């Protein structure tokens, strides 16, 4: 017997689904990864559910304020989003103290502005929770009842939980490799060398993207083969794979990004106006996503600007990786040009076909700057073979106007020229979570 509640409203997509109206009660059979087996005491109607749409019953999950399996920086990023106020705050599961708990609050002052403060939760052996001694609770709703009545040391009272969206629906079960019928291509998003990209809706129920690969441009064992290894590159900083169609012209089917590449966003009006901090922020959110692809022992080959998605709410996603390894060099892809921009790319992968994670630093240092310039083409004025002769002699593009000259120094430790002298993605992401927030305590040493 295990009993679980649903969260949010959630109404069958598929055949054999349920219903949620905001709050039920089930008891699961089995689990089947994003779906489950379970059985309603409720309507008394069985059918598959969405597992991130219920919670377990005992746990904190139910709480509006607890935020499960999000991370110190996702926090942050959370609190600061529009919508949120003052005293906005969240619990969650502790990540230097496993077992425990962190307190986050949306903080302002006139010096450093908008900010997020965090407090550590410690748990009582026989039970309960406090952050400061002088104030022990039996529980962390009463915890919150407490700061939410003063701050009583807290950097201010707290006032209401972060805002928080119905997440995504899983995608189908049983559904990787599907019929092409089964897509509607609605609108043509953008064009290419080696295919287009579409939104189109899947089954009449759901909204996608779809990149529908030229003919003569993969073969399907070949790239079947590798968009299962890709399938499994999952991490909230790299782009869904939902599906496949394995015949020729081959479609990959992703979740769908409202705000097109990065460089199409930079280049929009709302883009062209994010300050700064903000732009530190989206190359922070893609080393997060390029340490996971290094921590996976994997190789993205083509990180650009254009390679990266960004969504509603300005969530950078890397998208393509792994994806130029399987597109083939025959007569029907010469026609279309070159394979890879050489101002991208390190000097050995293109010196020697040398292609691995720190060719991706080198290129990450490329993709750095065209952050900072808002979509600048990669060296100015320079030719592809000025641009070579010129990286043999130790030129690098010059720091430009409105750089931190603290993110130049990252970029100039990507383009060194021996691969092995560059940083890891682990470095780079450490240095970027932390620009702003360095030489700060961690913790908020409350009284
Ligand atoms: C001003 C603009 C109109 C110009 C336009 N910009 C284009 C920039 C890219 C845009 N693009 C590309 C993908 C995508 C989809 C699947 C995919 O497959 C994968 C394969 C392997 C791994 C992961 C994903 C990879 C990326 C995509 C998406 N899912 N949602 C929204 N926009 C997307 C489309 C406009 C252009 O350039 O024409």
């Amino acid at each position: 017997r295990i009993i679980v509640v649903a969260l949010y409203d959630y109404e069958a997509i598929h055949h054999e689904d349920l219903s949620f109206q905001k709050g039920d009660q089930m008891v699961v059979l089995e689990e089947s990864g994003e779906w489950w087996k379970a059985r309603s005491l409720a309507t008394r109607k069985e059918g598959y559910i969405p597992s991130n749409y219920v919670a377990r019953v005992d746990s904190l999950e139910t709480e509006e304020w607890f935020f499960k399996g999000i991370s110190r920086k996702d926090a942050e990023r959370q609190l600061l989003a529009p919508g949120n106020m003052l005293g906005s705050f969240m619990i969650r599961d502790s990540e230097t103290t496993k077992g425990s708990y962190s307190l986050s609050v949306r903080d302002y002052d006139p010096r450093q502005g908008d900010t997020v403060k965090h407090y550590k939760i410690r748990t009582l052996d026989n039970g309960g929770f406090y952050i400061s001694p002088r104030s022990t609770f039996s529980t962390l709703q009463e915890l919150v009842d407490h700061y939410k009545k003063g701050n009583d040391g807290l950097c201010q009272k707290l006032s209401v939980p972060c805002m928080s969206s119905k997440p995504q629906k899983p995608w189908e079960k049983d559904a990787w490799e599907i019929p092409r019928e089964s897509l509607k291509l609605e609108k043509k998003l953008g064009a290419g060398q080696f295919g287009e990209v579409w939104m189109a809706t899947y089954n009449k129920h759901t909204k996608v993207a779809v990149k529908t690969m030229k003919p003569g441009s993969m073969s399907v064992e070949a790239f079947l083969a590798e968009a299962n290894v890709m399938k499994t590159l999952q991490h909230d900083k790299l782009v869904k794979l939902h599906a496949v169609v394995t015949k020729e012209p081959i479609y990959i089917i992703t979740e769908f990004m409202a705000k097109g590449s990065l460089l199409d966003f930079l280049k929009s009006d709302e883009g062209s106006k994010q300050p700064l901090p903000k732009l530190i922020d989206f190359s922070a959110q893609i080393a997060e996503g390029m340490a996971f692809i290094e921590q996976r022992n994997y190789i993205h080959r083509d990180l650009r600007a254009a390679n990266i998605l960004v969504s509603a709410s300005l969530v950078c996603k890397i998208a393509d990786f792994g994806l130029a390894r399987v597109i083939e060099d025959n007569e029907y892809t010469a026609r279309e040009g070159a394979k890879f921009p050489i101002k991208w790319t390190a000097p050995e992968a293109i010196n020697f076909g040398s292609f691995t994670i720190k060719s991706d630093v080198w290129s990450f240092g490329i993709l750095l700057m065209e952050i900072v310039t808002y979509g600048r083409i990669p060296y100015p004025g320079m030719s592809n073979p000025e641009v070579i002769r010129a990286l043999e002699r130790g030129y690098r593009m010059p720091r430009p106007e409105n750089c931190p000259e603290e993110l130049y120094n990252i970029m100039m430790r990507c383009w060194k020229n021996r691969p092995e002298e560059r940083p890891t993605f682990e470095y780079i992401q450490s240095v970027l979570d932390d620009f702003y927030t360095a030489t700060e305590s961690q913790y908020e040493e409350i009284p």
